């Protein structure tokens, strides 16, 4: 219509396709009932204008029938210009092709039924997959018109010779055409995408603008995007939306085994596309595969690369040519085309944001069931780890889990498959959450494999530490607000300088279970490689994966091992490792974005720490965790008892008093030993009862006959007699000295005037 | 069934194996709602990341084109016969062939004994073969 | 399927190919002499079987015989009704090919 769009919400008429001719609509656009002005809808939309001017009763609003919007595969409220468009022209002999799902079951001759329904709903919709108000024949007679350029909307006239439907159009092909890939069907990084999309379109939509500029437009940019992000899918969909002489290319076809056959085929394709109309091609990282006569020794490949470069960058290459390049290697090493003029531009693609994730999720759900039981906004807010095609796969997995539950929640339902039941299945926030827990990011899916992790509730003590971890996690959710208020960035991570060997893996697992993001963990065993220089390459790969997967954590296991105290003292391997560690630290601190990371490290001792890494900035924070206290001992005992048969026979307070800060792992081991003794006693009692093999029907008054359904204080005393108390006084002194050294730098007052 | 040995997919002519695989996939698709068995698929490629082989890169591109095709499975099953269940293969690097892994109930432990019992019960008359020895 | 487990008991008729229909199938299948009673079964089963139902006396158990299960390749309790013969397609030249077992053991030519 105009930049002032028609508010098509509720037409004055209630037919299938009747635009309510507003006083403004019927006046500014001469939209009379006989005026069959074709509305400028979406995706080549045109029809006969059913004027529904009802300004006499109330204020006539410019509204199209909601049935028209539902039919035309559009939304109600669009702008459409009321003029006779050529998409529905005048025609003498128009081909008629009734659909197979429409021709089958129809009553009478096709011409007889059609002419009967030809006059009915003449001003119906003829847009993309538009369902005209074709009611008649006592059946779903889908008047599948050819919708040809000559008279796509057939006026009721005997002149229109109804050509026989030479083929009954199958419903599957019709659905596939309706299930097309649109430009708005992608979403995501619209800010970047439109920059190239409008650039391409305006050059064709307003070529006069390009002429007035005096500068030619690009010949097709390169999509430097993360692989498998739907980037291939997104490019294909964008090409499908564009109405141009497109001819995508693939590397497999680009690799011929004959003498120059691939290059000749590529040249022929380019020439045919140029001769056709607006050329559009798709590439798959064959330029990162281009040796540039320098990377590799494959001359035939190099020859093909050079010929392609000349074709795309040469004397009078082409007009109306769009060489769209999809960089499957995001860091496409193409020293030849990836420059000014040789490449048109470079489109950078990757993972979306939380808002973009929500948009993509909404797009996926739009073609899905009700999902009323599932809160999409909360799920998208939670789903801050996966993105793009990963998010789409997650949605598919949630649908599959809900469907598997419902089909399992029902019988096979092969006789009465209640579509109402299927719709009611929809999607559950329970099913969605179950899949999401089952789901994980694809990058981590090839990177890490988690094991069971107990919740922070199972974590005993470290209340201040738990609070700090919670604050760090919440920083991700509201850090925009904090930066807006103060303007201060958060810390990266803290070195959990815990008691020596007290077990910090427990803390790490508890954090990971309590973690709400993509928490990754380092491994001290996989630090170095025999291949020269591979260590920093592994380090670089890890850092890059972390930067890609924000928010993320880096549980630096064997922090002392990587620290190597000084670094670079003796041995060539030692020097190389020190260099790699320094490079990793510099990558960590720092010349990058540093979006969301967590430096979680536990070392043997502060002396074992890397002096440079231990320095601030390189070290964000540190947790010089001491050994367990009596209250901590009681907490650990309770946590252990959370899954055990308890008793009051042995006093937990007395146990803590006798502990004198003994190792909590020792207490857990003592509990395990007591439980094992009780279980063995129960097994022996059961064996003894079975020895008298049912001597009486009521031989066992307690059928289980649990001899130790509670904790035997005798077992506790026996475990105490064989206690460990692994707290080394020399190790105590060493950890205390390290802590005292740390605290020596500490100590400050109010410092307030 | 379309058994496709990974070793059989190794050719000296760059693309010849890839072109043959694409042709076989198309022929099976035109044939019926068939099932493709990608034998030795895990070692069939290095995902063109660990290896600098341009042939490997071409094979990966063909797979991402052939295996990931626009409705290229008209009721067709691309069953990727991985060499090892946990082998970190090329498709581990490129999780596009397993762009969706089905929640499917995996095997059992007495399935060794069960399969031995089936084989003995298939046509064998070894009555004196004790089932305890089989277990 | 249905929540009530179908009782797999002995068929009323001794022959495997002949079975007794249930109460609902006693009169549901119309007995026609000029048209073969093709029962709708599993694997495109169009079998011209009898409409002999023991439902006129008692509730005949819905269960196949010892060889009927391997014959029809249908599970116990599966619903089978008299429907149009889908395995019987009339064509311009529709002839049944012979086999060696059809030739071997039979007197004269196949």
């Amino acid at each position: 219509n105009r930049p002032n769009r028609l508010i098509v919400d509720e037409a004055i008429n209630e037919d299938n396709s009747v635009v309510s001719l507003s006083q403004p609509k019927m006046d500014e656009l001469q939209l009379f009932r006989g005026d069959t002005v074709l509305l400028k809808g979406k995706k080549r939309r045109e029809a006969v204008c059913i004027v529904l001017s009802d300004d006499t009763c109330s204020d006539e609003k410019i509204r199209m029938n909601r049935v028209v919007r539902n039919n035309l595969r559009v939304r109600l409220g669009d702008v459409i210009s009321i003029q006779p468009c050529p998409d529905v022209k005048y025609g003498k002999r128009i081909h008629v092709l009734p659909i197979d799902d429409t021709v089958e079951g129809i009553t009478g001759n096709l011409f007889e039924v059609y002419l009967k329904p030809y006059f009915l709903e003449a001003y119906r919709p003829i847009r993309k997959g538009d369902i005209f108000l074709v009611r008649g024949g006592m059946r779903a007679v889908e008047f599948k018109v050819v919708e040809t350029d000559p008279s796509p909307y057939c006026i009721v006239a005997p002149d229109t010779v109804i050509h026989c439907e030479g083929e009954p159009i199958k419903r599957e092909d019709e659905e596939e055409s309706l299930n097309e890939v649109g430009y708005d069907d992608i979403g995501g990084c619209r800010k970047q995408l439109a920059q190239i999309k409008e650039m391409v379109e305006l050059p064709l939509r307003h070529p006069a603008l390009f002429k007035a500029i005096g500068v030619k437009p690009p010949r097709g940019i390169l999509l430097y995007g993360p692989p498998g992000t739907g980037k291939t899918l997104i490019a294909r969909a964008v090409a499908n939306e564009t109405g141009a002489f497109f001819f995508l290319i693939n590397g497999p076809e680009i690799m011929s085994k004959l003498a120059g056959e691939s290059e000749s085929n590529l040249r022929k394709a380019f020439e045919e596309a140029e001769k056709n109309a607006p050329a559009i091609i798709f590439i798959d990282e064959l330029d990162a595969i281009a040796p540039k006569r320098e990377k590799t020794h494959g001359e035939v490949e190099r020859r093909i690369v050079s010929q392609l470069l000349t074709l795309m960058d040469g004397l009078k290459q082409r007009a109306h040519v769009i060489v769209m390049a999809a960089t499957n290697r995001p860091n496409s090493i193409d020293p030849a085309l990836r420059r000014f003029g040789r490449f048109d531009r470079e489109v950078d693609i990757g993972i979306p944001d939380a808002t973009g994730r929500l948009e993509i999720l909404q797009i996926h759900t739009k073609n899905m069931k009700l999902a009323d039981d599932v809160d999409l906004e909360q799920v998208a807010n939670e789903t801050h780890g996966h993105v793009g095609a990963d998010l789409a796969a997650l949605c598919s997995e949630a649908a599959l889990q809900a469907i598997r539950k419902k089909m399992d929640l029902i019988d096979l339902e092969d006789e009465t498959i209640d579509a109402e039941v299927m719709n009611s299945l929809a999607v559950t926030m329970d099913d969605f959450r179950w899949a999401l827990s089952q789901s994980n990011p694809s990058a981590l899916r090839e990177t890490v494999v988690e094991v069971p992790q107990v919740t922070w509730e199972d974590i005993g003590g470290l209340e201040d530490v738990k609070r700090e971890l919670q604050e760090l996690v919440q920083y991700p959710v509201e850090h925009p607000d904090k930066f807006l208020k103060f303007g201060m960035t958060p810390s990266k991570g803290v070195l959990f300088y815990g008691p020596p060997g007290c077990g910090k893996t427990l803390l790490a697992k508890a954090i990971a279970n309590e973690c709400q993001a993509n928490f990754i963990s380092i491994k001290g065993p996989e630090l170095l490689t025999m291949w020269f220089g591979e260590s920093e390459a592994n380090v670089r790969e890890i850092f890059d994966k972390a930067r890609q997967a924000a928010p993320c954590v880096l549980f630096f296991d064997e922090l002392d091992s990587i620290a190597k105290a000084r670094g670079g003292n003796i041995g060539d391997g030692g020097g190389a490792a020190d260099r790699v560690i320094n490079q990793i630290l510099t990558e960590m601190d720092g010349m990058s974005t540093k979006k969301n990371v967590f430096i979680i490290g536990a070392t043997n001792r502060p002396d074992i720490i890397d002096p440079a890494i231990l320095r601030p900035g390189r070290l964000d924070q540190l947790i010089y965790i001491p050994l367990p206290d009596e209250k901590s001992r009681v907490a650990i005992l309770k946590a252990n008892l959370r899954k055990s048969p308890v008793a009051k026979d042995v006093d937990l307070e007395f146990l803590a008093k006798m502990t004198n800060g003994f190792s909590g792992a020792d207490l857990t081991e003592i509990c395990q030993r007591a439980c094992k003794l009780a279980i063995r006693e129960s097994i022996e009692s059961e064996i003894r009862r079975e020895r008298e093999r049912q001597t009486n029907p009521s031989a066992m008054e307690v059928e289980e006959d649990d001899p130790v359904p509670e904790i035997r204080r005798d077992h506790f005393e026996e475990a105490m007699r064989f206690a460990r108390r692994s707290v080394s006084d020399n190790d105590i002194r060493k950890y205390e000295m390290f802590a005292q050294t740390l605290q020596q730098s500490r100590g400050f007052g109010s410092f307030r005037f």
